């Protein structure tokens, strides 16, 4: 009965991120999805596919977890919804605030704040950052600087702040009053340069920025600890050292961008920890409920609630407020995620087994023709394929290398991503990943990178 | 023990549209919910409130629907998640796609696309309005046009569309770009113009304002066919033949933000036939789910989404996603949802029991010396106090008779909301209200009312 819900998907559905003509012509063809378990997901052809890239890199404590869909259920029936606004609460949103502050955030941080989406979480702190300087007199400090490549959402806000043309196109974006300082890539720094000069370029670059701009007109800089979406860039040692001591000089803000890091994924708490970053305000979502719900939550830091508590006394309460903030399925489908994460140590299993797939993908395609470069950390990895490797010249964007090896992948039945802007192979696997599970993934990638390169090279 | 989870409250819950202080050093008390049946909610310590505003707007089915729970439940060991990035989907976002576009929307609609909040609903719509004109070329087409009073998010953009100052405070908005016609209520209108006069005096602002910034700078214009949050003022009669034909004029699109409005409340499907709006893009969300889980959707007309699916065979794919577009477990809670406002038609229960409890509300507060205006359409009602009724003087803000009245209401053990930036008392019930339990809030209120009067007055 699938050609009628596909006729129906292409009549009506509008797909995020998905070809509009080719999706409704049909030639761009539906997946249906009707189960999963583990790392596996099942599709309407009764095809069993690994998937490597958990979703969206959210599926952490791995799919078919009925523990979770029976704590979502016992909420749902005790008190599916009412609003937190104006000091209401349930037991479960209280919980799952005390819990992030004193089990996962980093030190100093204080208080949670609730919403829906990654996106929705930055533009809670786009809102935040503007109101700390309004209230301390500073009208003027209100530009946020991002990075080039650096994932934030998709909104218009959010989408300036993200630094990958797609969000861009169409949309009139980056608005004015967001701007972008270098990408923290090693493999593509100025020529000649050595890990320890790289870092001192960035931290001069943006000095540079903030100067040229003028640190009395700059609040903000936004930072995932390890990039994702654009994709799997780990910063270089003493890189977030670095940065920091510019923003202090410049009284800037750091945003950690948490939304992948956080609650495991590279085999410590969230990446801020991992990094040494401080930062002033944190963004999760993702990893907060596995995806078992939506649920996104901004950390707000000593500083910056201190003067938010302050001044509410002379300017009264802040207007920010979404209907569902706080939504009491979500938290309790964060709680029994936390739950989870904490009983079977999957932030250890994640340094464990994430170690050992980033040797093994090192291993496996360092040297390899098709391969510019192999990175990654904890449960995440990459391979990026280069015409040249040490010129470090790309393919040609029109050959597509990058889907092409994904689509190898998926016919041997693994899910692994195409990246975005580039030729990339991108891994992000459930944190429940075994060894075994992690070879099998690597000799999957193997074929599929084989094939393609005896078809390209 | 709830003194334990107040403490943890305080320190690390910070609740959507709460005064951050008071609420901080406990002089706002909190207050926990811990179930609900029906019309009704309980809190910590056991007491027992009428709902007389259905959460936010949004729990129109009412509380305690295990049924849909269930559907909850179901879906979540099926499959709690996956993306619907590149055409995937489940069975239940496609079905919803389909009843939402066949049975709920009005004509000439065709695609739903999806999101988690109003906010980001509307914040997708302002995306979808710039695309279309950046691809249509006609890069200077991008303004929106929105109105004094109206509530269109929490966002920063979304929060400039909205017209209430709260929203604005410290937030440097409204953003350069958007812009605000008059508030159509007829009650405070230009003292001597009738209702047809009126409606004229708004169709030529908006032409003013249109011309005075430049028909080829102008995209969209949006309004809730009914202002909710602003708060319950029904349009005069005529106002939106005539705002259509001022629009269809200038070539500027029409948003209906049916986030209120849509799935039964006003005793219509959505406002836009209950008005005779013919909107090129929709908004709804809380009605959609009835909050049991969150869900927000853009539906999307055939005019608009044709523009779309060409531009993609010469522009590829739109780059607009959320990681939680079309969350299976919300398709089924709006699925479920959808069963019941069908089934036990709340749509005409709301128009039957809405036009009772309106009409019911006319006359006991129309002559009342409190009470400047009563009105309402549907399951949307309110009582607004002024000082002086036929001067359309208010109190002074600082006298608090809108809060005053809410708080007499809530010892009497009803829920119904001071609206802001006024003294007005607003009425959203559940959609599955009995006249009894209509004739009891009605009693409430003249108790609140009355106390307040004698006492203020
Ligand atoms: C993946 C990611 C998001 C996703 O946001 P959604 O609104 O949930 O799509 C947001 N911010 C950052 C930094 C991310 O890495
Ligand atoms: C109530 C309303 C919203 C609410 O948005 P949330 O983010 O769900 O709180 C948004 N837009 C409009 C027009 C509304 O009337």
């Amino acid at each position: 009965d699938f050609d009628q819900l596909f006729e129906q998907d292409r009549a009506h559905f509008m797909h995020p991120s998905t070809h509009a003509h080719d999706h409704a012509s049909g030639a761009l063809p539906g997946r249906i999805i009707t189960g999963a378990s583990g790392i596996r997901i099942r599709d309407h052809e009764g095809r069993e596919l690994i998937d490597a890239f958990a979703g969206l890199y959210c599926v952490n404590i791995g799919y078919g977890r009925t523990e979770v869909a029976d704590a979502i259920y016992k909420q749902a029936k005790e008190l599916a919804y009412y609003h937190t606004y104006v000091g209401h609460s349930t037991e479960a949103i209280i919980e799952l605030s005390s819990r992030i502050i004193r089990d996962w955030a980093p030190a100093g941080m204080k208080k949670v704040y609730y919403g829906l989406s990654g996106s929705d979480a930055n533009e809670t702190q786009i809102k935040l950052v503007r109101y700390y300087n309004n209230v301390l007199g500073r009208p003027q400090k209100k530009k946020i600087i991002s990075r080039q490549r650096g994932y934030h959402g998709s909104g218009i806000m959010t989408g300036s702040l993200t630094g990958l043309p797609s969000f861009h196109q169409h949309f009139d974006l980056p608005v004015e009053g967001i701007k972008h300082t270098v990408c923290p890539h090693w493999y593509k720094a100025p020529a000649g340069m050595d890990e320890a000069a790289f870092v001192r370029y960035c931290a001069d670059e943006l000095e540079k920025l903030i100067l040229a701009e003028g640190p009395d007109t700059v609040a903000a800089f936004i930072g995932e600890p390890v990039m994702g979406t654009g994709g799997i860039i780990v910063p270089p040692k003493g890189y977030w050292e670095a940065i920091q001591a510019v923003l202090n000089k410049y009284d800037v803000l750091l945003i950690a961008d948490e939304v992948v890091c956080a609650f495991g994924r590279l085999g410590s708490k969230m990446g801020s920890q991992r990094y040494g970053m401080r930062p002033d305000l944190i963004t999760t979502a993702k990893g907060l409920t596995s995806a078992y719900a939506p649920l996104s939550a901004v950390i707000v830091g000593e500083k910056v609630w201190d003067v938010i508590e302050k001044a509410s006394q002379k300017e009264g309460a802040m207007g920010h407020g979404w209907t569902y903030s706080g939504h009491p399925i979500c938290a309790a489908a964060a709680l029994a995620n936390l739950d989870i994460l904490e009983r079977e140590n999957l932030t250890a299993n994640a340094a464990d087994v994430g170690a050992y797939l980033n040797q093994r993908l090192r291993e496996t395609f360092e040297g390899h023709p098709l391969v510019g470069e192999v990175r990654g950390d904890g449960m995440l990895a990459a391979l990026e394929f280069m015409a040249d490797r040490e010129a470090r010249t790309p393919f040609d964007p029109a050959l597509k290398v990058g889907p092409k090896v994904s689509a190898a992948c998926l016919e041997d039945g693994m899910i692994a991503r195409a990246m975005p802007h580039g030729d990339i192979l991108g891994f992000a696997p459930p944190l429940v990943l075994t060894r075994a599970e992690a070879d099998e993934i690597v000799g999957i990638a193997k074929a599929a990178v084989d094939e393609v390169a005896g078809e390209v090279l």
